[PDB]
Parts: structure tokens; C-alpha cells; sequence
């Protein structure tokens, strides 16, 4: 059977229905492309548009991190949840990085599944 | 024998240690004073300076709203998660309002408890 | 001004509606009155009888622990997060203690707010 | 690059240095082999024998359903975080399900990943 990351739809391996479904379910992903280590910078997450109701809305937001060198991946850098109708799926984090990789958003909707985006940046 | 809702620290209720801690714990939260039914707009919490390490750190943050004229109360808004070490505790989101009423903000230090921040918003 | 715990219904000082709401909103706790230290138990926590649609259900139950001669409290000691309509509020957890002290259930019913129940538990 | 699908780890796909960190970081399904339509009953899901420390634990376990036949796939069906040294990971959810398919759980270690375990479940 299908492994669960076989699951998760990319923009670029939208199939069938999917197709239709990837400019608003993929995450938008707002970062810069370079980095100082250990040093606060923010990140910005946006679903959509989309609709927001208890029926069907972008219900969480997980963030991950490939980390360049690490003997396991990925981290875990932070989730955000979303109450149906009050909060729209648009977040600003604030991270610090150590070591270059690869920073990957993952959203959630109730009807349509998960979703990711990735964006390299570096760090120096 | 204390309720639950007892334990959560107010800075405008800071007996013995939870004084020095007050500044270091106590949520920040920016938003408008009045904003217009069902348009979004933006609020940032943030908490520190604080460490942020696997011992010690702001694990997460809650939002919350008392709704006037709503029969039970509160509406959860939001909840974020933070990574320690990589995640900084400075959030915004994007909300969604229809009444007036009163933000809350709950942040959780694993070692100091939950820390209990608030603000009134107006609703044209 | 109302402070966030003041809002936690409590079926000690329910009163109004939330008096009649309180038996099918309030965690019930089955857990041992005595453990011994870092010795791992059983904590069942149910809600219930309760809708479980999209429009009305538990979405989460939050556990959390007075520790007896802590500095500062609660500890929290875990939190689990239903889908509506396949997920019942009704979940076993494992936990081990090194002190005595207060167990405390937070339910959220997204249309009847956040509830309390307490257990005390003994550490030898 | 690599997609985020890519980086969960699983016992059969497991390379080098992981190969030796499955049996202790795959959870471990007990589900019943077939159940009735909308009639609840209990999943455990449990990790380890593994550390449960602030620096290396068992953080949290989602559970998702690929649902026999639904035009978007999986459902997530719920979350559970563990705080470390408090709360083992070893839980058990109740469940409804309504159409036969495939149950899927991943566990998070901050140390070593992502880690997923399988199995169908028969609904008459
Ligand atoms: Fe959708
Ligand atoms: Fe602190
Ligand atoms: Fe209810
Ligand atoms: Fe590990």
C-alpha cells in the first residue's frame, strides 16, 4: 500500500481533481534567500484564498527544517492551528538558524488534504 | 486545593517569586484599538527577552477572545507551538472579527507557568 | 474586568446555563489515588455524552499537574487535539510523577467554552 | 531536492545509521482487524522502549486514516503532545470510522525524525 508521504501533494505531482485544488492549498512561503547564524529573522506562511468556515477551511500550519549535516532529519520548527472562521491562514514566524538546509511548510485542510511548499536557504 | 484558573499568572496579580519573573513572561500583544466586522487584520504577541533552549523556553502561546453578547465564552482563536532552540516566541497572525470584546493571550514556560495578557478590541 | 481564569467553567461554580451544559462538558478522570514515584500509571480522561460534528464537538482536552513544593505551577503534562465526527473526547495517557500534588482536565467545546475537573494524586 | 515525503523514515526504508533507531522510534499500532460502521472503539498507539528526557523524547504522535474511495486523502484523525519526563508515549484514542482503509501513525523524536507505522482496518 501507499507509505503516508506518498500522500502529501506537491504542486508538481498534482494529479487528477488535485491540478485544480494546488494554487490555493500550497503554501506561500515569504523568506530570505540568505541568513546570519543564530541571528532572528521572519518567515511568513499564507494559505489561499480559501474559504474559512467550521465545513472547510486550512485547519493547521506544521513548519520543518532539513538541516544540512544532521545525522537525522528534519526538525521540527513550530506549528500553528487555526480556529474555522476567526483566524486566517496567514502567519509570521520569527526563527533562528545554525547551518543552511531546507525549509518546508506543510498545511492541512479538512476536504483537501496536505499540502507542501519547501524553500532552500542559507546560512552563513 | 486551588481551581485551575487560580494558577494562571497575572502581572497585575504578581505575588512572591512570579514578580521578577512578570516582564520576562507576560505576553506583548499589538493590535488595533477598532477594527471593522469580518475584515482581517493583523496581531503580533511576542514574550522576552526569555531563553530558548530544550531545558527552558516559551513552548507555545494561545489566543483566545470573549465575545460580547455570546452565550458561552471564550472562543479559542489560535494556538502556536514553538520549537526550542529554532522558534522565537513573536507570532503574528491575521484575525477575523464580528463583535467587540477582549483578546487574551496565554504563553507557557515549562518552567514558570502560564502567563495571562489581555487586550480590549472594538468592532465597527 | 474578567481575567482569563475567571472564565473556566467549573462545575463547582457553575451557574446559569452553564449549570445544566456542565454534565456533558465536564472531563470525567479515572485515575489512581496513589502512585509510586516515577512509577508509570494510567490517566483516562472522557467527555461526554457530546456532539461530534464539524459545527459542535470536544476539539481538544489539555492535562495539567500541580506539583506539590514547585516553585511555580501547573507542569503541563500533555494535549490531545480531536478531528470532529471520527475522533471521541475519550483517551488513556501514561504518566509518571515524582510528587504529589493536583490533576487538572481543561476541555474546550468550541461553542460552550473551556471546562475543569480536578483529581488529587498521591506520590510515595 | 528532497520532498518532505521523502524524509519520514520507515522500517523497510530505512538507511544506515536509521536502521538501528527503527525498532525503538516506530510506534506501535494495536487496532482491531475489522469493526463496524460509526461504532467507536480503541487504537493504541505506543513508542519505544526510548528516553524521556527534556533533551531527547518522544514529542508527539498524529494519527491519519487514508480513507477507502474519498476524492482528497488522509484525514487526520488526532494529536497528542507528550511533555517531556512527565507523560510516556503510549496512548490510546477512540475511534469511528465509516469506511474501510488504512490507519497511519508518526511519531516525532527531536533528536531522530520522523517515524510512521501502517495498518488497514476493515469496516463493515
Ligand atoms: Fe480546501
Ligand atoms: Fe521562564
Ligand atoms: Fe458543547
Ligand atoms: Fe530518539
Amino acid at each position: 500500500m501507499k507509505s503516508f508521504g506518498e500522500l502529501i501533494y506537491t504542486p508538481d505531482r498534482a494529479e487528477g481533481e488535485a491540478i485544480s485544488k494546488a494554487a490555493t492549498h500550497t503554501p506561500k512561503i515569504e523568506a530570505p534567500e540568505k541568513v546570519k547564524a543564530d541571528q532572528p529573522f521572519q518567515v511568513r506562511v499564507s494559505v489561499g484564498p480559501h474559504p474559512n468556515e467550521a465545513a472547510h477551511s486550512i485547519r493547521w500550519i506544521e513548519l520543518y527544517f532539513y538541516e544540512e549535516g544532521r545525522p537525522f532529519n528534519p526538525v521540527m520548527l513550530g506549528r500553528v492551528a487555526f480556529e474555522p472562521g476567526y483566524a486566517e491562514p496567514d502567519v509570521t514566524f520569527t526563527l533562528k538558524l545554525k547551518k543552511s538546509g531546507v525549509l518546508y511548510a506543510i498545511s492541512y485542510c479538512n476536504l483537501h488534504g496536505l499540502w507542501e511548499a519547501r524553500k532552500e536557504i542559507k546560512v552563513e
